[PDB]
């Protein structure tokens, strides 16, 4: 059992997303968004509290158990609905999921893991893959720019707010999700800064990352969090999850310049995840009243469409079925 | 006095470049790129054994003195020469150039910084502007784009070798002073790569570093070298050029990685500054064969020119009575 003050809006969105017809309908959506080895995964795998392999949309959905405090996973992908047992057997299921998702660049089919634990917020989150900007290996010319429209996809979007993983030991003004963030968000009103790595950054250099944590440097009305994540070391280590909250919080706490984030909220997981699940609230919240219209609007011009051309057919009666789902899911709500 | 067995190559490209040619004729050239921030100006602070400050062209001329060994400056941009009389007076007298060349973003007037030492190599560099992705404070909005066209100005021609500054800190495949060179020379056949930032590597990670300075990741034909310079807290604590060379000797032969790259000749200063002198020789000697006809082709082009829209007037002028010049100075060659 749940907070069913909170899930009823979080499922909604989910629901509709599941049925297919984001094509058609822009829905309340929070995209993750960084750099390759900018800490994206270190953030969802602390913020799940289970690990995850070492590329496709990622549909993240945490639930936080107030109940019988069970922890229970599941993946889902194309037919496939697979019940996990163990918080460690998670990897292990991606690593499957994106072997059977990607047969030869990117997809854009949606793997969906749900975790229901204790330890996780209710929150999700849509994981994009990471930034590059050279092509390296046997990896195609034009994986970049493929990266790109499948991000562009998501984030031009208004119902999307964009949550770009930035590393503190690099420029903020050299970041490409940033950058990209800007591009489709020029006031900075629908963007969430995380920073990552702040055990790296160079003695002398940490009031910039205040700077730019307090707002400072770049503008974002939703403001900014510093985390700091498990390093390799501690990866090869195989340190668990719980420990690294733990030892984030005490490096925060100890920090000769960090300690005045903590203090003004601005650091630690568990203090982002909250700040996530206030932000998908009041922006899935946004889009409620909007809705029905929004559908109706949309069934409009598709049957236009229908009318104009047919009246490729089967495809749009396809379309319209999905539509008339998400009105008759919607009608629903709350329950 | 100097060795005038490699002196006379640098000093005919200097000469025909503070002509004012190279609007019409491509020059051999090495010109440094690097994101905002990647230690570029440090890697110049290094090779130049000088402090330089806290945006346009800047070519630094270095010459190594095999004679009596006065430390002699010079700086020269519009009208001004001025003659530098300590090491430690440079990082002021490019303050003042920084001031008079720029009055409202990015310039293409040249700052040149001329140095005779003992501690400098043969070397001719063009420093360019670092690379920014997002626009911060009060600068323009499109600064980003005009910095990218400076670089291309140079690192599109045959003519240029590109040397990109990258921190071992990030990832190698976002970069975006990397992925500018990859444009302009998808083969990697006129690429040096700089890494710097050693010290600043996560603990685990260091063997991506490695493979990436043995060529291994992205390949270069030209190669890799590792360089570390002074951190923030060194420059902070104003610490000597001579002595972060102590240091930078010291970092590496007590590196239980980055060991086995000084032995391999790849990391140091000392064995970056002659590489890139060894490969200056060479892009001059490619381009010294060449150099009269192509002064001759383009000297006909624009007599061609001339006589279509003419025969504006006086500027055309201008341009061929510079291309004259080019002829007889490398008329006078070697002497
Ligand atoms: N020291 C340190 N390392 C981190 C931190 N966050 C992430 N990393 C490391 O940085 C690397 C890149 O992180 P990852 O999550 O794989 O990046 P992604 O490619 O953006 O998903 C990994 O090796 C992590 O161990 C942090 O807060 N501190
Ligand atoms: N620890 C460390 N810091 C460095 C190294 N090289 C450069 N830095 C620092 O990184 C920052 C950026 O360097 P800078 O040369 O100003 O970058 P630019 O903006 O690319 O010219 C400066 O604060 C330097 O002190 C290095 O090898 N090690």
């Amino acid at each position: 059992q749940y907070e069913e003050k909170v899930r009823p809006c979080i499922d909604l969105i989910d629901s509709l997303r599941a049925l297919g017809v984001e094509q058609d309908l822009a829905l309340p959506a929070i995209a993750v968004i960084g750099d390759q080895s900018s800490g994206k995964s270190s953030v969802l795998e602390a913020l799940s509290g289970v690990a995850l392999p070492r590329r496709c949309p990622l549909v993240l959905k945490l639930k936080k158990l107030v109940n019988e405090d069970k922890w229970r996973g599941k993946v889902s992908y194309q037919d496939y609905e697979i019940e996990i047992s163990d918080a460690s057997e998670v990897e292990k299921e991606i690593n499957k999921a994106q072997n059977a998702i990607a047969g030869e660049g990117i997809s854009h089919e949606l793997i969906t893991l749900e975790i229901s634990s204790r330890d996780v917020p209710d929150l999700t989150l849509i994981d994009l893959p990471g930034i590059t900007r050279v092509a390296v290996g046997n990896q195609p010319a034009d994986i970049g720019y493929k990266i790109k429209t499948l991000i562009k996809k998501y984030i031009q979007r208004q119902e999307t707010i964009s949550l770009v993983v930035v590393p503190s030991n690099v420029d903020i003004a050299t970041t490409e999700a940033l950058s990209m963030a800007q591009e489709v968000d020029p006031e900075g009103d629908r963007t969430i800064g995380i920073l990552t790595k702040p055990d790296l950054v160079d003695k002398g250099t940490e009031d910039k990352v205040v700077d730019v944590v307090r707002n400072l440097v770049f503008h974002l009305k939703k403001g900014y969090m510093i985390v700091k994540c498990r390093g390799q070391q501690e990866i090869q280590d195989q340190l668990s999850l719980s420990e690294a909250l733990q030892r984030e919080k005490i490096f925060f706490e100890n920090h000769p310049y960090f300690r005045d984030l903590l203090e003004e909220g601005k650091a630690t997981v568990p203090s982002l995840a909250e700040k996530l699940t206030s932000e998908l609230i009041t922006h899935i919240s946004k889009s409620l009243p909007l809705l029905e219209n929004q559908i109706k609007e949309t069934h409009q011009r598709i049957t236009e469409e229908l009318q104009k051309y047919g009246v490729k057919r089967k495809f749009l009666k396809e379309r319209l079925a999905r539509l008339t789902q998400a009105r008759r899911r919607l009608a629903q709500f709350p329950g």
